[PDB]
């Protein structure tokens, strides 16, 4: 028994906030709307609904998504009948920026072998996260928070949700940095999820926040983001360029990997420049900001000041290699620290080497339309 659709704001309806303006337009104002693989967009929406279904105003669309066949004919009618498109302008411009991201595959093992020597660590035994409002700390769980803490020492910026540290003496000190962990500071006090063959490839898994080990027999060990040490991110590519070990055109993962194989005397130095370090957990698609697994080519990262999390999002852009028209109904199910603005999408390409090529080549103008359940308005969320 089909859910009711509810009443759309009529064409030309506007909402404004934050320099952004949202305008209701017809579905057929989206380029190549007719020719979409709406079965794939429906799959992607259904994945987000495991959590999105619980958010006020999304219950009916999420329920109805599961009573809709996985076929583009029916799935098109679902998106037409239940959602209204809101064309997005940021600061007077429909035009914005599309970049690309992906889930890396790297050679490795569940064990230390001759080939696979670089441990992937989970949350350490002494890693304690404390929420942020010369202070006092009390432990409230084996990895969360009797000891004094020196807040001037911890890496707080204008943005810090929590501090990460460990008890030592009668102190709470910042947790270990990448250079220290590289140097063996976690020996004996952190779970190891597996081993990578290449340390630069591992370094870049940290940069994407998730990955997959491909064992010598072709199996996958799936590795997801769990936490981090909250020390600042520094680009090693920008470090190498003015050192000047490589030119900032060869600053790709693959160029750093090749430089390092030829130059083992610089490995520790360069990797240690990024004091940020990500801890992982044993787990298709990484889990994004919505808390659900992302579907390759049908999910993206957005700015939540501007885009409602979980929303179908039509992106009109250019394919990062063919430069041909790339028009897609994706789901806005993730966020990034570098993704800001009304019209701004990090396009999730999926897992593996091919997705990697696509992602890095993506830096394009794009146009966006946000689809929301009929009646629900977009909102600037300061």
């Amino acid at each position: 028994p089909d859910r009711p659709a509810g009443i759309p704001d009529p064409a030309g309806t506007t909402v404004a906030g934050g320099g952004a303006v949202y305008t209701v337009v017809p579905h057929l104002s989206m380029p190549h709307w007719a020719a979409q693989d709406f079965a794939k967009s429906l799959q992607s929406f259904r994945l987000g609904c495991a959590n999105l279904k619980n958010r006020q105003g999304w219950q009916d669309v999420c329920a109805q998504a599961f009573q809709t066949p996985i076929h583009s004919f029916q799935a098109k009618r679902f998106f037409e009948r239940y959602f209204t498109p809101w064309q997005v302008a940021g600061n007077g411009s429909l035009a914005g920026t599309v970049t690309g991201y992906y889930e890396p595959v790297l050679k490795g093992d569940g064990r230390r072998t001759e080939r696979a020597r670089f441990p992937i660590y989970g949350i350490p035994d002494d890693f304690i996260s404390v929420p942020l409002p010369l202070v006092r700390i009390r432990q409230t769980g084996k990895n969360s928070g009797t000891h004094t803490a020196d807040l001037s020492r911890f890496p707080i910026t204008a943005r810090t949700t929590a501090i990460k540290g460990r008890f030592e003496g009668s102190r709470f000190l910042p947790y270990h940095t990448r250079n220290q962990i590289n140097g063996g500071a976690l020996d004996g006090k952190a779970p190891i999820l597996g081993y990578a063959e290449d340390p630069v490839e591992l370094f870049f898994m940290h940069i994407q926040g998730s990955g997959r080990l491909k064992t010598p027999s072709g199996k996958y060990i799936r590795i997801g983001y769990a936490d981090k040490n909250e020390h600042p991110y520094v680009s090693i590519g920008r470090y190498m360029a003015d050192k000047g070990y490589l030119k900032l055109g060869q600053t790709s993962m693959q160029g750093i990997k090749a430089y390092m194989r030829q130059n083992p005397q610089r490995l520790a130095e360069v990797l240690g420049q990024n004091p940020s370090y990500i801890f992982f957990r044993e787990l298709d698609g990484p889990v994004g900001a919505l808390g659900t697994p992302l579907m390759g080519e049908y999910a993206g990262a957005i700015d939540r000041h501007y885009i409602t999390l979980g929303a179908p999002l039509f992106v009109a852009t250019a394919h990062p290699v063919t430069r041909k028209a790339l028009n897609r109904l994706i789901m806005a199910q993730d966020t990034g620290s570098a993704i800001k603005g009304a019209v701004r999408v990090d396009y999730f390409w999926g897992y593996g080497d091919e997705a990697g090529e696509l992602a890095g080549k993506q830096k394009t103008t794009g146009y966006v339309w946000q689809l929301l359940p009929n009646g629900m308005k977009p909102e600037y969320r300061p």
